[PDB]
DNA sequence: GGTAGACCAGGA
DNA sequence: CCTGGCTAC
């Protein structure tokens, strides 16, 4: 799931267990719990909590419990539900949250890649992995100066810059190569070559391009012409990742 | 201090 | 082979 997604998650996943008080909790692939460390200190804090709130950063749930955060990343394929005990569970769960009211929400992940940390309400915020997290995209403290800064005292590329999570949170692939198309610039130029008017041009397609998918150009378009000139699309690698741009209208 | 690289783990 | 967000040059 990107951020649109994970913010949509957040918005309907909250009634369904907002009030709820945790009665068990079962891991099944201990290694998606990363704090504590182990699974069985995990569970047996969880137990006898209520569920407050659920807050994004980026792309991290943070469900809010009486004492504890408990922060998520489902990664690619990690999906919440909110079903009944009575049931049979459905292949690849790998976490329950068993309510006293009967219901589980249960996290799946066919790739197990998502990682879970619970820390006290207090710390979550300067601990892993929320941290050294960058400004939401669609922030005012997501600036063209704050990302032309970062862009100048770099010497990577200005798509690994994008996809660095100290630099603007939760920005993913998809997005990433969607804003430079239509910013008009090409992934793999230096972040410290982007003019101010590339740097505020990218910044204002950054935030309508993610902020459209909140409320495809090129990418998984290679081969097919570009809507715009009719040039095929290109995919080659960039910062480790498939990368898709129109070679004619990105520079 | 920056930055590349390892790492995880299963469906094509 | 692709992929989001602790180790070691
Ligand atoms: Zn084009």
């Amino acid at each position: 799931p990107e951020l649109p997604e994970v913010e949509t998650i957040r918005r309907t996943l909250l009634p369904l267990i907002v009030g709820k008080t945790i009665e068990d909790v079962r891991i099944f692939w201990p290694n998606i719990i990363r704090h504590p460390r182990d699974s069985e200190a995990f569970a047996a804090r969880m137990i006898g909590q209520t569920v407050r709130g659920l807050e994004r950063r980026g792309k991290f749930l943070k469900f809010l419990l009486d004492r504890d955060a408990l922060i998520s990343h489902l990664r690619m394929e990690g999906r919440y539900a909110v079903a009944s005990a009575l049931e049979p569970l459905e292949p690849h769960t790998h976490v329950v949250f068993c309510f006293t009211d009967g219901s589980e929400l249960r996290y799946r992940d066919v790739r197990k890649f998502g990682t879970m940390h619970v820390y006290a309400k207090e710390e979550a915020d300067r601990r892993p992995p929320l941290a050294e997290l960058g400004p939401e995209p669609l922030s005012p403290a997501f600036s063209p100066a704050v990302l032309a800064e970062r862009a100048v005292k770099t010497k990577r590329s200005v798509k690994a810059l994008l996809l660095d999570c100290t630099v603007v949170a939760g920005f993913g692939n998809i997005y990433v190569d969607e804003s430079l198309f239509r910013a008009g610039i090409l992934p793999g130029r230096p972040a410290a070559s982007l003019s101010s008017k590339e740097i505020e041009r990218l910044h204002e397609e950054m935030v309508a391009t993610i902020g459209e998918a909140v409320m495809l150009y090129v990418y998984g378009r290679q081969g097919n012409p570009c809507k715009r000139c009719g040039t095929p699309i290109e995919k080659t690698v960039v910062a480790g990742r498939g990368t898709h741009y129109c070679p004619r209208c990105q520079r």
